[PDB]
């Protein structure tokens, strides 16, 4: 019941959060769970910088680090700020298309094109949920590697031979079944993306105590001293 | 000499910021001037959530929030967070046509569309210099406002009279004549976005100092304390 990297409990990060507020109406904030303070986030998306960082420091030509529009912004702004070798940074927009028999991710052409072109890029995403996105993007640029804050289910996606060989860099796994998110830049129907706490609007009291549960343990278990230089 | 939001010897900023780098060489260390620590970026990013929150306390309808990619990517993040208000939020990756009479900021049909017809729609920049992007932009979304952490020159701007009307949200004005910036989003020929301070790669020891001395001023009389309620 207490934030694991400032020890604040979360009823108080939660009063903070939530006084005279103008984007939510007083009978709505009980709907709200938090999963994930932004701190918490925050030490998560350093943690994947340190893994990125030791992965990537004797690269020599600078890495294609490629965002997918709009939710990755803020965890992609939270990585990138920790990152120490050379790269690029670029956004793209891409689109859903659910088929009879797949759902596949449709790049812009000229964006696919430059993609495929560059020996190391990494797709961040600030969720794998189904997977099916990365699945989508991985056929298409076999080379592409991952980079996600949080993944519902790694061995689900490592069941897969086509990414069974894909680099990973991700934050936390795994992410309750039955949960939908809003916040830490996911949008609840295109509004409260900038609500940096992680929130679920899905899940039971038992299941949201149990999630925080084994995420308090992971975190309290970091090291990532020194990570952070600002 | 000093952060004039954590008090700490800028030379000591520098030194944890530049420990044991991959990309950046030691020659060119010196090459970097800061100008703006992430803390003050962030005060100052704070300073105009703030506003923004007073000016939209009241909104009947989401505001349309309009990021410029790639740049803006950090200082949107850091905006965002603190805004308690409805808004969507849409980045766009328009493309610059240098023309022989004018440099405009070409739009994607859809998102064009779109955009004119929202009553409240925000620019996101993280750095307004020349103003020809904002200039172009404004007279194909007229109503548009504008929020920039930084401003070159706000007096200039105001000079075009398409412009000297339009709100204008922002976080600190004006900037060294002839400096050019890297950091805070912003690319050093694609390179170092993540590179959270913001520097400068053209100006004297002396011009650098005396800018500091003016941000100082006017970071020591801001008044943000609560805005962030993480
Ligand atoms: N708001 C909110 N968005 C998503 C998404 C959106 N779909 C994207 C890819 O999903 P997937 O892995 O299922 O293909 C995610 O990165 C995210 O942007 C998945 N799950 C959720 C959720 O619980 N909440
Ligand atoms: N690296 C680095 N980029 C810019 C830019 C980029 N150009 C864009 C628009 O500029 P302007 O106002 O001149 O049209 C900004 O959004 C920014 O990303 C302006 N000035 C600088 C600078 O000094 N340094
Ligand atoms: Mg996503
Ligand atoms: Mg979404």
């Amino acid at each position: 019941m207490i934030c694991s990297v400032t020890g604040k409990p979360v009823k108080d990060v939660l009063s903070t959060f939530f006084k005279d507020r103008n984007d939510v109406l007083e009978s709505e904030v009980k709907k709200f769970h938090l999963l994930a303070t932004f701190e918490e986030c925050k030490a998560l998306a350093a943690d994947t910088a340190r893994r990125m960082n030791e992965y990537y420091k004797d690269v020599a030509e600078p890495v294609t680090l490629v965002a997918l529009l709009t939710g990755a912004y803020l965890y992609a702004s939270l990585l990138t700020v920790h990152l120490t070798f050379p790269y690029t940074l670029h956004f793209v927009k891409v689109s859903s298309y659910k088929g009879t028999r797949q759902e596949s991710v449709v790049f812009d052409e000229e964006d696919l094109k430059q993609l495929k072109e560059k020996r190391e890029v990494v797709l961040i995403d600030e969720y794998v949920d189904s997977g099916h996105t990365i699945f989508s993007i991985q056929e298409q640029i076999k080379h592409a590697k991952i980079c996600s804050c949080f993944v519902k289910d790694v061995d689900a996606i490592k069941k897969h031979s086509a990414l069974a060989d894909t680099k990973m860099f991700y934050g936390y796994t795994p992410m309750p079944k039955g949960s939908w998110l809003i916040g830490f830049g996911l949008d609840d129907n295109g509004l409260r993306r900038g609500w940096a706490h992680l929130f679920d609007i899905n899940l039971s009291e038992s299941e949201v105590t149990e999630f925080r549960r084994r995420l308090t343990e992971h975190i309290k278990g970091l090291n990532i001293n020194g990570v952070n230089r600002y």
